[PDB]
């Protein structure tokens, strides 16, 4: 067990703490794109939740691994993350823009004020998570092209509205709320009151708006899996899967503003059977 495994393992721990979800499906990958995913995810782990001076480190930390791959640095921020995402850098192509657009939207995210339309929140969706899917294309295929990474960022951003659509009420408490001003006239609905008083019509007719929006992001990507080397496949498809579920879980638990629902374990297990045997 070297440095750099631990680094790794590190990385890994990360994932498993903040995403269970993901780290199911990603730890089913072959050892080397397994690793590659553990850090990029513990780097963007690390962005978001920067929060000031440490964001500013960790963009000048990724920014010396662009320009020199090949050198030992005095990383700024998280030694352990930064050593294996360059690591990562010297064997792959990364789109360190990506990484640049994600630190923007954290920074922008400080003076955070509703979005007046469903455009305003397209563009935070592909720039928190757009871009994350974007850094994993060269990960998750062997050959590149403008069809994969365009595949990746809707993937990642209709993954971002699940996110939106399971959070509504824990959102709220923390001040924020994602759905459109455009949006919420429209169908008349005021979060605060809904939080307050529980489900209507109205609530379900917005929210079921933009669970239809995700489904169909979720089957474009599906007919276009062919994109990702054969390993990642099944993999990425369980992920989404997965991610999907929480959709019907969020209906079951009657579009609750009070707790965070979750995809046990168990059915996790079940939709792997299901993906594998497909296989
Ligand atoms: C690198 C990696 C896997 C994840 C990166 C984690 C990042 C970027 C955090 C900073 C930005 C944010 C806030 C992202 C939100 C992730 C919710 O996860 P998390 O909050 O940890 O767990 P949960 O909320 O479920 O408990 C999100 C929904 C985007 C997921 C988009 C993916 C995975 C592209 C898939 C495309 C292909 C697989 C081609
Ligand atoms: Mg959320
Ligand atoms: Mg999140």
């Amino acid at each position: 067990m070297t440095m750099m495994d631990m680094n790794f393992k590190y990385c890994h721990k990360i994932m498993k703490k903040h995403s269970k979800s993901f780290s199911y499906a990603f730890d089913l990958l072959p050892e080397d794109q397994r690793k590659a995913v553990w850090a990029i995810y513990a780097v963007c782990r690390k962005i978001d939740d920067s929060i000031i001076q440490f964001l500013n480190q960790i963009k000048e930390d990724i920014q010396s691994i662009e320009k020199y791959p090949y050198e030992y640095h005095h990383f700024q921020s998280d030694r352990r993350i930064m050593m294996a995402l360059q690591h990562v850098a010297q064997h792959k192509n990364i789109a360190f823009q990506s990484f640049y657009n994600l630190i923007d939207t954290v920074y922008k995210d400080q003076h955070f004020t509703m979005f007046e339309t469903d455009a305003e929140l397209f563009g935070a969706c592909y720039g928190v998570a757009g871009t994350v899917g974007e850094v994993l294309t060269p990960i998750l295929s062997d050959h590149e092209t403008h069809q994969t990474y365009d595949v990746a960022r809707r993937l990642g951003e209709s993954l971002q509205l699940i996110n939106i659509l399971r959070d509504v009420g824990e959102d709220f408490e923390n001040e924020r709320i994602y759905f459109s001003k455009q949006r919420l006239k429209q169908y008349e609905v005021d979060i605060a009151e809904v939080y307050q008083n529980g489900v209507n019509n109205h609530y379900i007719d917005l929210w079921e708006y933009y669970a239809a929006i995700a489904e169909k992001d979720f089957r474009d990507v599906m007919d276009q899996i062919k994109v990702f080397s054969i390993e990642a496949q099944p993999i990425i498809e369980l992920a989404a899967r997965i991610y999907i579920e929480i959709l019907d879980e969020v209906r079951q638990a009657n579009y609750t503003l009070h707790e965070r629902v979750f995809v046990e374990k168990r059915k996790k297990a079940k939709l792997f059977h299901e993906i594998n045997s497909k296989y």
